[PDB]
């Protein structure tokens, strides 16, 4: 960058030796705690997240919850599941869900989901509003 | 939102009793491993990072490195230490550095830093590029 060049030129002009980008320093970013509030909870225990724009951190969040709370049934209703992950991506929101086992639909909750037999929700692992 | 409105109306028309944002699901964003490569290493053991724009994640990284590698001497040379942390912030890069004990300078490496007595760098704690 202009600054790196100026600093390098200065050190050389004064005859100071130096190593440039020669050493890496390892570090760990600590794990962090968060909470996610799905939009709707149906009587049969299915949670439904309505979603327009679906950002990367949001997608990672769903994968984390699936690994951390396998018993939760969290599905997504998209304004459009055909939307691509980003400006030039080949993958759609829907394809991402298919790849990771996330049940999804577009615009409205499918009649079939509402009809699914009730199942237990581990509310003990959850926090009420 | 529009989608939330349409889904809730669909559920209400079918007489489905739902809970809206009534439950919070706790989750953890996993610790992550990284490496940081300072721009310059001077003969006396001082590492210097040249920096123009200095974003929030970059500032956080520097604090993590100071906590996890207290044996290293990492300083920063800014294009301008007067720059505010972000649009609207009353705090400058320099003030942030002062608060956290980070030595800094503007435009070039201080001749006085170059003159400081050599101190051994624990290379066994680092990884060569
Ligand atoms: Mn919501
Ligand atoms: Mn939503
Ligand atoms: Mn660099
Ligand atoms: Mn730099």
């Amino acid at each position: 960058s202009g600054l790196e060049d100026k600093v390098s030129k200065q050190l050389e002009s004064k005859g100071i030796k130096f190593e440039y980008e020669e050493w890496k320093v390892p570090y760990v970013i600590p794990a962090s705690n968060h909470t996610y509030t799905p939009d709707f909870l149906l009587p049969n225990g299915i949670f439904v997240e309505t979603k327009g724009l679906w950002e990367s951190d949001d997608r990672k969040k769903h994968l984390l919850i699936r690994e951390q709370h396998p018993e939760l049934d969290i599905r997504i209703v998209f304004s459009s599941s055909r939307t691509k992950l980003y400006k030039g991506s080949p993958t759609s929101y829907g394809e991402f869900c298919e790849k990771h086992g996330i049940k999804f639909a577009d615009k409205l909750i499918p009649a079939e989901w509402i009809k699914e037999p009730k199942k237990e929700v581990p509310f003990d692992r959850l926090k009420r509003k």
